[PDB]
């Protein structure tokens, strides 16, 4: 693609934004910045030659604009952003104008739990076999900070945002994990919306990696795929013990991983099936299943401690990803489980089910607290903040009990982002679980 001489204008400013500012800016063209917060991340950082205007969105430089660049934390259907589509402007992401410039193949993954692990997985596959690889998008570095001659595989997580202003990703390999109900304050058409911007991943894809147990995750109208019980790559059960297995050949039994967990066993399979599409060697794949230690924020124990495990599940922030949580969880004594945010208008209805008993407590915090409260008042507790829940269980917590904080909810009500809510989990288990 060539940029020169064109009118771009940058929706959203923050590492992302920078990195397309600092991506025209090296290609002589220089782009104006606008951002609907009034002092965003990064402003400091920004050359005092680019123009940018900040508060609000600028439609006199929109709809002058040749290429308007929007971040995934924009709407398409914002009427400022729909008004210069439909005046024919083009609009494009940051992902796009990566994919126009990318020199490696590059292996794609979405789906609403999951992508970080598996992405970081096949990334680890792809340095066990010695290959010089970038790894970012969604997570790590924006995808722009990528961009290297010598680069000669990318592993992209992408968001069903960035899809959406997407038009020439082909992957050597694409997978959407799974669809289940998340970003509805985004999608005013529901589920079948949000499922439509992740099937934009599997367009001009070699191979397509979908969830045999997961219909939503196969195009309208060849794929590969990944299941427990059934799919090219599967579960075989022996007796006590679980392995991969890829059409039938037992390929690792994963008392070898250091991940546990049904769901972290189908990421494994995921990411395997991606890698063999990208060509990475097997046996190095399989290596580096077996050294992977997980992500920070994500069913991480931070402390265990007097007889009490303290879990960080800070990057549970939808109902899928804590329903993995609590699906087939043991727990000895009590759980206390912590759940708040923005929920995004999520139903948290199929939560419920895990909350039976005589051996739940839920302490429901931030802007969605009452409706976590509600799924069952007799053992809920509502505060503002999940310090004031946290010093609010910890008296109560015995030998026997887990702390477990996966909270279903994005965190941005309160907190920079989840890293920061797992963070301050993470101190505070500290401060109250130890004498
Ligand atoms: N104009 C403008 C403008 C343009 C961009 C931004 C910010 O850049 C983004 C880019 C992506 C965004 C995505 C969301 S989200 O509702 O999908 N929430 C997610 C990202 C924050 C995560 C966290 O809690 O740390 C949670 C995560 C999620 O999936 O829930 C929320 C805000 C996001 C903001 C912005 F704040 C303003
Ligand atoms: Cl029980």
């Amino acid at each position: 693609a060539d940029y020169q001489g064109k009118n771009v204008v940058i929706i959203g400013l923050g590492l992302t934004g920078l990195s397309c500012v600092d991506f025209f800016l090296a290609r002589g063209v220089t782009p104006r910045v606008m951002d609907t917060r009034m002092t965003p991340p990064g402003l400091d950082k920004l050359p005092e030659a680019v123009e940018r205007h900040t508060g609000s969105l600028n439609d006199e430089w929109l709809m002058a604009a040749d290429l308007i660049v929007a971040s995934p934390g924009i709407a398409l259907a914002h009427p400022s952003l729909s008004a210069a589509a439909d005046a024919g402007i083009e609009i494009v992401g940051d992902i796009e104008l990566f994919c126009r410039e990318a020199q490696a193949p590059i292996v794609a993954i979405t789906g609403s739990n999951g992508k970080s692990t598996v992405t970081t997985l096949v990334g680890e596959m792809a340095k066990a076999a010695g290959v010089n690889v970038g790894v970012g998008g969604n997570i790590g570095l924006p995808a722009l900070m990528l961009l290297d001659d010598e680069c000669e595989l990318y592993v992209l997580e992408l968001s069903s945002f960035q899809l959406e202003t997407t038009s020439s990703l082909q992957a050597v390999a694409a997978t959407i994990l799974n669809v289940t109900e998340d970003h509805m304050d985004r999608y005013p058409f529901g589920l079948q919306q949000y499922r439509a911007a992740k099937l934009r991943i599997y367009e001009n894809a070699k191979v397509c990696v979908v969830n045999a147990d997961d219909a939503l995750t196969m195009p309208i109208r060849r794929c590969v795929s990944f299941g427990v019980n059934m799919g090219d790559y599967h579960l075989n059960h022996q007796q006590g013990e679980t392995w991969l297995r890829v059409k039938g050949e037992k390929v690792l039994n994963v008392k070898e991983m250091k991940l546990s967990g049904q769901h972290n066993y189908t990421n494994a399979l995921a990411a395997l099936a991606l890698a063999d599409a990208a060509g990475l060697p097997r046996a190095s794949s399989l290596k580096a299943l077996t050294t992977f230690t997980g992500l920070p924020h994500r069913f991480e124990v931070v402390l265990e401690h007097n007889g009490v495990r303290w879990i960080n599940d800070s990057k549970a922030t939808n109902v899928g990803s804590t329903e993995a949580a609590l699906n087939g969880l043991h727990v000895d004594g009590t759980l206390h489980l912590l759940l708040g945010g923005d929920g995004k208008s999520a139903d948290f209805s199929p939560l419920a089910r895990y909350l039976n008993g005589d051996n739940v407590r839920l302490y429901c915090f931030g802007r969605d607290g009452a409706q976590l409260a509600a799924l069952r008042p007799e053992v809920a507790e509502q505060t503002e903040t999940m310090e004031q829940a946290m010093r609010l269980l910890a008296p109560r917590v015995q030998p026997g009990d887990m702390v477990l904080l996966s909270p279903a909810c994005a965190s941005l009500d309160q907190f920079k982002n989840f890293e920061q809510r797992g963070n301050e989990f993470a101190r505070l288990a500290k401060e109250l679980g130890s004498h």
